[PDB]
């Protein structure tokens, strides 16, 4: 369909996975009105994040902020693969860091990241698959959103996004409905305990793992998880999906597993990513009390 | 007025900014009663710096304290630039510490500074505004008073003090009067939480804002906090003082705000800052229990 | 007796300690059903621990585990010298890891060690007695099992793994039946206290003594200790036991202590070791609660 | 007196710091004894410095710790000044530290210090007074003892130790008897709170008083903590008193405050020091409850 400022477009991959992209006109609009704080203005003063945020939507008819919030929340998506037309190169890593910080802050907001001690993480390549996962595992706080975009690649053969809907997961019921699924384990990297499965609010099967950072106590615990990895990587309803530069997937965390598969190592290969996690947070109609 | 030991003018920005100046037979009793305790003396025993208190306000006839006080205590004033004639160069810095010293801790006491590891901090500059906030605000501890001198000044252009006096804002009551103005948000340089605006005693706005260490939760608190800080950058209420070498401006934390002006770069530039914050202590008749 | 894929035998210094020596034939079978997972896999990926431990246990017809936990369980014995045909140099150090890890975690979890990082350690050797001691004596959870392996041992004379069980202690009675045998006592490598002594479920005296770590408050609990120690260390209950390259001693921390022999300083001496110590961990018939 | 295997005799400074001499045939035997253990073993070992404790007192006839014990509790006295007749030159550091490590776990426990990582530390010095203090103001649990030893001296001019039983203390009233001497004030090297002043048993004067760790909170506290430190630092009942090689003080920190004289400035000076703290603990007739 026709939006204000953008189209969407599902992915040839899967009808979750809707593929949203900003026109050439919004996105040299949004830059020019955004040229005034370099990235490292949202670095150190986090409403920025938020002002950013408010511009892409104010140019894009306030239509944007909604349809991110629908797709997101949507338990029959929860995907989205974002670009900007004109937006493509290393060059402009700084445009693509202030037009992701702008997308994700009209959803939610995003948590500092140890690795680069900012709002957000950029990482260079220079090989084996990356088993997929859920973030934000090892704090007691629930990672909403997981957002990763292709800043370079050079030399790249292979390396794929890799994706996983629950409801797309054959095996997701022998794992659920087994006792161990609602075990509280123990998260490393202070430790924090939960089980690896949970519910949404509709008794709907969500999860909150990872092979690196779950720690089974015991040999029931271990063998348990070892055939829930199994039975995770051999799914055949993994999607693979190529990012290219500017390109990046916002995912609902809680019922999307994601992960990396295997790329040829070579000589001159380059490839840098940036990613942010976070929280959602947004106005809906519901109750409160008091004055 | 001619008080004992000093003199008292209003400022030419504002009649809110008292100008305090020790004369030159204060300013030389002082340094020679004090000459017995250098800078690294007060650094290590913290009780000198209230006996350096004590010789100044004796020397002032026991009327500087008083008028200290009740200046910073004002609501119609709170921030006074003081100095001391005689002392007006880089090589006096060790005086102007030992002078800085007495005058806070005639009102106060001064916290440790983080930064220098010692109960004030020097800082060497060799360009942009500094926007306008109150210190103090990422811990739970109110800090009363903010205290900066001026030490060095080579080749400076510019680079002004800015104040804000709140009750000098044109915008003060269309942002207190916001629900925002009560919502406690998170402050992080362990975070703390209050809110940007709370009262005096009186039920008069006073402010605990940076830009900087504020976290807006969502996009709700984060458009409010671009705004505010809008509203209170652009205001025609804001104070450009000169601060020259040897003079130090020492206000109250919580109904001004202060900042710094842009200044022009230059090869032989070098600026040397003094800062102090630290809480209110003094006498007063009022109500306790039991003996 | 003959079991299925090892067989089990007596050692020449103790009816209590068990040599378990995997077949040839066991250990190729192993060997090539773990190749897919290196070393760095299991320090990343703890459940895989539980994985290689399930692998070697199928291929001995289920009987490992369950004779691993009645022999170290068995208050008459609690002590294994456990070994492979064919794992026997240092070049095959990452197998030995994988096989520690299979046979300790059949019986329960290492845990992390502190030295290294991971859930194991190694440690080279390139002279007097260490004295006889239990593991964990300076943290709030109980260690039940402590893992020695040889790794490499080159021009080494001398340096015997020492072990005294409980029950050849000819002292035993006389310091448990001490009142000092039961006062808690402060250990440090957060400080923890526990008493020098405790009970097993059945009234029978276990150990949590190291003299490196107990920290005696005064004379009295000093001179006491001072006894203690020359009472264990001159015990002639202690073993003397050859750890040959790829054996590895397991016993149980609670009524076993250990320690190691001098030995002879020289100056292509090489020794490398490889240890593991944690928590049982099995099933068993035994009371719950609810459903 | 004539005791077993010492002699003690009053100072010339004061009777209330009395010399204690083993003989000897004592420091002999003594050495003999613990030649075993050096002093890296009671490092590491706690125990061990109980054990040369008690092998030095009982070479004394069981004589020395009641000794101790009687003349550091005894208000009227609370100071020694101990040596061994043949331990008096540098090489013989370890020797110094065996006798003031067994001297000193006759009557309590040595503290970890955090300068040294170790029961015990030495400084070597290569010049104005140290003023007059009782150690461990910046921890919760009490100090009872400090134990100060001179490992080295060479080319030193002055630098006597200083001593001031509160008893021989002109001001004690006047400033005991003064409100602020029950204020409980805060003390920092996490932070701390206590009175300067505090009570024995009997409701006599002790003090708790460092003029560098306690912090006076404002213009009240700071300016008697001032007049504290004169008057103190002034008083005429300070003793100074020489610690030749060899020689150490030890004193009851509650009534006695120490520090250090002036000593010249000379390039070939050295002077080495050993010091340690604790708490008392011995036994004595008094209530409990229980079996
Ligand atoms: O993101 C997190 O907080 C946990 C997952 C880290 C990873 O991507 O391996
Ligand atoms: O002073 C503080 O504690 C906060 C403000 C720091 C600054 O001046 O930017
Ligand atoms: O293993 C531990 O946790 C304590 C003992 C350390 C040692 O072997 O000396
Ligand atoms: O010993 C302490 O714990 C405090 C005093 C330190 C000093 O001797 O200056
Ligand atoms: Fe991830
Ligand atoms: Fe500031
Ligand atoms: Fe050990
Ligand atoms: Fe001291």
């Amino acid at each position: 369909q026709d939006y204000s400022g953008f189209t969407l477009t599902p992915s040839a991959q899967s009808p979750r996975l809707l593929e949203l992209t900003f026109t050439e006109q919004t996105t040299k609009q949004f830059l020019e009105q955004v040229a005034e704080w370099p990235v490292q203005a949202l670095e150190y003063k986090s409403f920025l994040r938020f002002r950013v945020a408010k511009i892409l939507d104010d140019l894009c008819a306030n239509q944007l902020q909604p349809l991110l919030l629908k797709t997101l929340l949507n338990r029959a998506e929860g995907a989205l693969l974002i670009n900007a037309v004109g937006v493509d190169d290393v060059k402009q890593a700084d445009e693509m860091v202030k037009l992701a910080t702008a997308v994700a802050h009209l959803i939610g907001r995003s948590n500092f990241d140890a690795m680069s001690g900012q709002y957000y993480a950029r990482f260079v390549v220079k090989h084996r698959v990356m088993e997929l996962h859920n973030d934000g595992t090892y704090v007691e706080e629930i990672t909403d959103y997981v957002l990763m975009m292709k800043i370079d690649e050079q030399n790249m053969q292979g390396g794929n996004s890799l994706l996983l809907h629950l409801d797309d997961w054959e095996h997701l019921d022998n794992y659920f409905r087994h006792p161990l699924a609602r075990r509280p384990m123990r998260f490393a990297a202070k430790d924090v305990f939960h089980p690896v499965f949970d519910v949404d609010q509709q008794g709907r099967p969500v999860m909150r793992y990872i092979d690196q950072f779950v720690q089974p106590k015991d040999f029931e615990e271990g063998v348990w998880l070892s055939e829930l990895s199994d039975a995770i990587e051999t799914s055949k309803g993994i999607l693979s999906v190529p990012v290219p530069v500017g390109k990046f997937l916002l995912i609902n965390n809680l019922f999307w597993l994601h992960g990396r598969d295997r790329f040829t190592p070579h000589p001159d290969l380059r490839r840098e990513l940036m990613r942010q996690r976070g929280y959602f947070a947004y106005a809906s109609n519901h109750y409160q009390t008091h004055q």
